[PDB]
């Protein structure tokens, strides 16, 4: 939840940066994206270290 919410506020940010022409179209897709996958792996190893710690 707190990986999304953070999220949520960032890509606001790169709207933010998109509104006031510092953001080509393409480059406000690829922060997008990158974004998005640093945050899936950020949940991945959340769900793994919640195991490991929590439930072996």
């Amino acid at each position: 939840k707190q990986y999304l919410e953070e999220a949520d506020r960032k890509l606001l940010q790169i709207e933010q940066a998109y509104e006031m022409g510092f953001l080509t179209d393409r480059e406000r897709y690829d922060q997008i994206l990158q974004l998005w996958t640093e945050t899936t792996e950020k949940v991945t190893q959340a769900v793994f270290k919640n195991f490991e710690e929590n439930y072996p």
